[PDB]
């Protein structure tokens, strides 16, 4: 609660890095084939935001390990010479230059 309007400022901040919102929502086997099979914990923007209303982050820390772990799968799924992959390496790096 003393880091909910803190973690709405980082979340805000960092889907402003996203204007296409490739990140807003939790991505599907039909828009993603096998996305399920090869990724473990999948996490979006729309599912962080609930997080942060339903006061699920105890600590700065486990919100940016779910901002961490969101980019962190889609390097994992989108191969490199993609426009996801490379979205999630500039706006991972650039997400934790701010919270850091």
């Amino acid at each position: 609660t003393p880091i909910q309007q803190l973690l709405e400022h980082f979340l805000r901040q960092l889907q402003r890095k996203d204007p296409h919102g490739f990140f807003a929502f939790p991505v599907t086997d039909a828009i993603a084939p096998g996305y399920s099979m090869i990724i473990k914990h999948p996490m979006d923007f729309g599912t962080m935001k609930d997080k942060i209303v339903a006061n699920e982050y105890k600590s700065v820390t486990e919100f940016k390990a779910d901002f961490k772990l969101m980019c962190d799968n889609a390097m994992t799924y989108n191969r490199p010479d993609t426009v996801y992959y490379k979205l999630a390496k500039k706006i991972l790096h650039a997400g934790f230059k701010m919270m850091s």
